[PDB]
């Protein structure tokens, strides 16, 4: 076949019940999540691939980076809560990784404020049960899949990207390889 089982992506030993459709897992300390997003924007070419109104869900994960790792997944339930994600997605992983200005959670929140997210708003939100119940259903959704590296994408519980068995000496051609299994997955 031309997808199969250890190619384009792998099937979970244990499948997880009621799962979102499109899973991904991602690090702002992550240099391939870095790449993912800044340099190839895999969520943006698999979302224009998949049926319309279909649910993309990204989540954080704590095991990069100690102490501000964790701070970046609570931030990232706030982004989540207030909808602001495609306002802090590229300062944050540029001030973790490119310009190395993220060093402390008052550094994250200064992402939100210079991103217009009113300081109040911010610290309301971080400080809330909406945000740390947030926090918790992200690493519940690590949890079940055992996800000991990122990036990583699941589809309907069952399916995992396997971006190994992919070609990668041009750009688009990775990216729509990629999309396209997402789709051919997303249909099985
Ligand atoms: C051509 O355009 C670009 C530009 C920038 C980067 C890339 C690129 C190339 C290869 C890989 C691989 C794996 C491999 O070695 O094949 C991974 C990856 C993904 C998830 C988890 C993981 O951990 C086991 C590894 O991400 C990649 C990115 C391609």
């Amino acid at each position: 076949a031309q997808y199969e089982d250890g190619k384009q992506y792998t099937t979970l030993e244990k499948p997880v019940a009621g799962a979102p459709q499109v899973l991904e897992f991602f690090s702002f300390f992550c240099p391939h999540c870095y790449q993912f997003e800044e340099v190839l924007h895999i969520s943006d070419n698999v979302k224009k691939k998949l049926p319309e109104g279909v649910k993309m869900t990204k989540y954080h994960v704590n095991f990069m980076g100690g102490d501000l790792g964790k701070d970046l997944t609570q931030a990232w339930a706030v982004a989540m809560a207030l909808g602001v994600e495609d306002k802090v997605t590229v300062p944050l992983f540029e001030g973790v990784q490119k310009t190395q200005t993220i060093r402390s959670a008052s550094d994250i929140r200064d992402v939100f404020i210079n991103a217009g997210i009113k300081g109040e708003e911010y610290d309301a939100a971080w400080n809330s049960f909406v945000v740390k119940s947030l926090v918790a259903q992200q690493e519940k959704a690590a949890a079940d899949v055992q996800l000991r590296g990122v990036p990583a994408m699941f589809v309907n519980g069952k399916y995992q990207l396997n971006p190994q068995g992919m070609d990668t000496s041009n750009m688009d051609v990775f990216v729509q390889q990629y999309a396209d299994t997402v789709k051919y997955l997303s249909e099985k």
